[PDB]
């Protein structure tokens, strides 16, 4: 059974890329107990391409041309790469452009539950030039945010943010005054994933009061501020009535708002509403239950790599990354390339080198309780400091709390940009130097015998 | 974080159910090793509700009466059951309605990655009368489809259909041509999931031709044909534009066009577009890729039960429920269980009972095929026959060609309905008689002694 039509292991991998007619894919799939690797590969190509359940030829002439082909396999590492003709893709009748829906439908649809396949995790795709340019892409990225913070649009550095504690629980005013309280030291305020229009903290009235406390905090600080308004809806016209609300209530302050969409749990149409309708605004892609299917444990679906890479194409200005709250204490691996794939114009994915031809970076939105002492070092490995940061541990960790934690963090960046070594810079700006007094065991190994040098104990 | 405050192991479940201010959720959650069960559940209860990472506040002190509780655990069986107050769920600034997206961020959220939990899968949800009442609901079902086939709205029966095969290839006349010819047996066609505008076979023509083909078949048969057209796009305005091209091209027989949206690979806003812009047509929700969560090789997400229950609330006209397709010792994501939650105004799930308060229903959309002879035994374990059968002409494997298959299997349901044992029907209806010849494998064993009484000679 199943074929020898959907396999051609002689096709050169590079000759394919260069030709530019196919989208390639790279999965780790182990067939259920008993089945052939090849037969299982071609089945899966078959269930993602053309079908024709059992038997014969049917009308024929071209079905047998636009056939997805398996061009390479490793049974031992469990490596299937499948090459999908570009004609199979589905473009709008509206404006002729690609749609992630289809890319997903084909490459990880009825594939994820099908026949002789027992787990299949897509680990990387390659898009040709005739298909890459049908894609939307980010409209904006941290440059329009640097641009609002009066920084230089090329290498502007780090935006310091927070998520207001608590998550849910704050009435409008207190909410609005806990927004005040951090704009006074940091530049960005988020809105946790769920906040919108609860009965006990309505959207209309909270967003009026935040807009306000934006103006007072701008005023006392001289410095511009940035807010992310969660406009996640099911109905795509509430999504619009939220965003149009929020942006016209911010008035003149409208450029300072970033639109939050949790595009994992509402779908590529919440996100394609945000973008397409508000292309000017920063489309913050908060994730969520990305772990249903992207966790290392789940052996089916796709990896985080693939979640972020698709995002660039959809058109997300920024997307969460870095996963801390534990996460290191044994050596880890290979989702480092998330970074250069999101921002560089030509990079090496895990199987394929991608080329985005002038298609805008989407920025790493970083998270965790990484405090200003850990940071100097993270900006070195990555190499630049061009990411939005959202904290909890570094802000709330500092002993003088909120405004100071935030101040210690913009202070750990300057030291890095300006080439001056943290320990020294500690000496001058209290906030930074009290960052070391804040997180002790983090102090004594990053910056050994800091004590003597900072002005205290030995 | 904590334990305390986020635990009230003493809150009786039915007290929680009787009042109705809380959404109840059931999960199969196992802590990573060293971690200590109730503590961890509290820490799950906090990452899905109020947060409260210590000295952070609601200053006046205490506004934790919007705090999600742990009301039950069974450490061995890994059962974490949680209570979500209702004020937490996001409503809408324009109409008042709740949203599956909110529902979905408060439960199906950031617990799906949390570092001190190895997995957690939702098994069921209770969704009360004040929250359930804010929520789309199906605005039509199998009964709008039945009313155009020319049948009664109540206890009204089986709609049979196919999937055009091959799934992709065929430039436009061939795909039209393949529709018409199936439209001489069967009722309903749907394009496969990857179909819209492939350059080789484009929506604009490919749909005009389909509509042309529709009227050829409804001349020559006297009876009505249904089409389920795939109008799935990333952009709502595209979703709508495709969608209004189809109902205007099909025009005079625009009420026979079901609307297909791929529901997993495009989320809720894709579903919500059709649901509200085309309230008037079948919203077919075809669940592609669900497998990544639901398929039981996966321990994180929701199950097929949960995926179909909330798709009801949202507004699918009919969803591809599955197939009975089993053997021996049941449970482990039942076709009956689900079916019963999607149709029945007051069903029971694996933990909770729910009272849909006058919704409407989302028709199970069964797929596989138990040809002619096996069918009425499908209809028995169910207890009705009001679904749609989409089959791979496996179900329509017939000496006479798949024209007699769709009629053979249509015949088996008329038979069941009216209720005169399949066999006495086969003398009377040929494709049924011949439906036996095609299937000696069942049509002997599954339908008793037919040789003597029916269809001819041979051994
Ligand atoms: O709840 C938080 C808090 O921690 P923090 O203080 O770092 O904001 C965040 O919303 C996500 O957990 C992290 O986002 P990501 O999806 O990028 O991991
Ligand atoms: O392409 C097919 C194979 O068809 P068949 O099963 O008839 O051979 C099916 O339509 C869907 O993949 C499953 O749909 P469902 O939600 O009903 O499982
Ligand atoms: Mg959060
Ligand atoms: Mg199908």
């Amino acid at each position: 059974d199943q074929s020898s039509r959907y396999v051609n292991l002689a096709l050169k991998e590079e000759d394919l890329i260069a030709g530019g007619e196919h989208v390639l894919c790279a999965y780790i799939m182990k067939p259920k107990a008993g089945y052939g690797y090849v037969a299982t590969a071609a089945h899966f190509a078959a269930e993602s391409s053309t079908g024709t359940n059992v038997e014969v030829c049917t009308t024929d002439d071209f079905t047998r041309g636009v056939d997805a082909l398996v061009y390479e396999v490793d049974e031992a590492r469990e490596l299937t790469k499948i090459a999908y003709p570009v004609a199979l893709f589905d473009r709008n009748i509206t404006d002729g452009k690609a749609m992630i829906a289809s890319f997903l439908t084909l490459t990880m649809g009825n594939n994820q539950g099908m026949g002789d396949v027992e787990y299949a995790k897509m680990h990387d795709f390659y898009v040709p030039e005739a298909y890459r340019a049908l894609f939307d892409g980010p409209s904006v990225n941290i440059s329009a945010l640097w641009k609002v913070l009066g920084r230089p649009e090329v290498d502007g550095g780090l935006v310091v943010g927070t998520i207001i504690k608590p998550k849910l629980g704050l009435r409008p005013k207190p909410f609005a005054e806990a927004c005040h309280a951090f704009w006074l030291g940091g530049d960005f305020i988020k809105n946790d994933e769920p906040q919108g229009n609860q009965p006990f903290a309505p959207l209309r009235d909270t967003i009026a009061l935040v807009a306000d406390a934006m103006r007072r905090a701008q005023d006392e600080t001289g410095e511009a501020k940035l807010f992310s308004a969660n406009i996640t809806a099911d109905d795509p016209f509430e999504i619009i009535a939220r965003g149009e609300y929020v942006l016209e209530t911010f008035g003149e302050n409208a450029s300072h708002v970033a639109l939050l969409v949790d595009g994992y749990v509402a779908g590529a149409a919440a996100i394609t509403t945000a973008r397409r309708r508000f292309p000017d605004n920063f489309l913050h892609y908060h994730r969520a239950g990305h772990g249903a299917v992207t966790s290392p444990q789940s052996k089916r679906g796709y990896t985080a790599f693939v979640h972020c890479k698709m995002a660039r194409l959809q058109g997300a200005s920024g997307i969460h990354t870095g996963t801390m709250g534990f996460g290191k204490m044994e050596g880890e691996s290979s989702d480092r390339a998330i970074a250069y794939m999101l921002t560089q114009d030509e990079a090496q994915g895990p199987f394929y080198r991608q080329s985005w031809g002038g298609m805008k970076a989407c920025t790493p939105i970083i998270s965790g309780g990484m405090n200003a002492l850990r940071m100097p070092g993270f900006f070195e490995n990555l190499g630049n400091a061009n990411v939005i940061l959202t904290a909890g541990g570094g802000a709330f960790g500092h002993i003088d709390g909120p405004v100071a934690g935030a101040r210690s963090l913009r202070q750990a960046w300057q030291a890095w940009r300006d080439g001056v070594p943290v320990l020294d810079y500690a000496r001058e700006h209290k906030e930074l130097a009290r960052a070391f007094e804040s997180f002790p065991g983090d102090a004594d190994q990053i910056y050994p015998g800091w004590r003597k040098a900072l002005g205290v104990e030995d």
